[PDB]
């Protein structure tokens, strides 16, 4: 095929991460930011990339959830009010470099720290028939009206076990699959929004972890492609990470047919 081991394997590898300065910046300015007008009635964790340590670009936006939950996590309310107040203690010292967006408060970086999105949230609950159990996670809404739901905790787990049972390569094979994801992008053979990180994690999430064949990242990268290719053609019934939702739920517009595309895509630029 068209790239050596040695490429995949530098594909593999985690390029921004929580250790990095302007990444550690970024959060201590914007946890002391957030933390002047709400104190202890907000949780602040990470989601995304960062927290899942699936970065493979430099310097990327790290994702920091905001969570007001003095209701459910007490000292020992519309969403409309609170993104407006987040908005306003970000503005007050980040000033010109914060924009809102649709899903998030964007906080534009600088030579010193990375461009960071908040994510100001309410505790969630809903119960997953999946495994039968009421869940926690998080809600937001976006500025067009979608209720925006995710489980980061759960998705965070399922994933690390999953890498730490085959051999480290669960997230090296998402961090390769978003690497060809970013080149197909970039020469305009598929659109931006074909995929996403999180879509790529749940697919690679759902291939059996006796696919993994250590040392071997040419051959897993193989199995990886033609089960997830041979699963869409097969209808198959994937779930998200979190192991509570389905992943082609009716909630979801993403497709298996999208799956589908994306791992042909892959295939014939990795020249298998």
């Amino acid at each position: 095929m068209n790239f050596s081991e040695q490429q995949l394997i530098n594909w593999s590898r985690p390029v921004s991460t929580t250790e990095d300065l302007k990444c550690q910046n970024a959060i201590t300015q914007i946890t002391a930011a957030l933390r002047a007008k709400f104190g202890n009635r907000v949780t602040i964790f990470l989601q995304g990339s960062y927290r899942n340590n699936t970065n493979v670009r430099q310097n990327s936006d790290v994702d920091i959830v905001m969570r007001y939950d003095d209701a459910f996590y007490p000292d020992l309310y519309n969403f409309d009010e609170l993104k407006a107040d987040t908005e306003e203690a970000l503005r007050n010292v980040f000033t010109t470099s914060v924009e809102r967006k649709n899903k998030c408060i964007q906080v534009n970086g600088n030579s010193n720290r990375i461009t960071a999105d908040v994510i100001p949230c309410f505790v969630l609950k809903r119960f997953s028939t999946l495994q039968s159990v009421e869940a926690e996670g998080i809600k937001f809404y976006s500025d067009d009206n979608k209720e925006i739901i995710s489980f980061p905790e759960q998705h965070y787990s399922n994933g690390t076990e999953k890498t730490n049972q085959t051999y480290r390569l669960y997230k090296r094979m998402v961090r390769i699959l978003k690497v060809v994801n970013y080149r197909l992008i970039d020469d305009g053979e598929i659109a931006d929004n074909l995929v996403s990180s999180f879509f790529i994690e749940c697919l690679v999430y759902n291939v059996p972890n006796n696919q993994f064949i250590s040392g071997n990242y040419t051959q897993t990268l193989r199995n990886v492609i033609v089960k997830i290719y041979e699963d869409m053609k097969n209808n198959a019934d994937y779930t998200e990470v979190n192991r509570l939702f389905w992943l082609f739920s009716n909630r979801s517009p993403r497709t298996r047919q999208d799956a589908l595309g994306f791992m042909q895509k892959c295939w014939n630029y990795l020249g298998y």
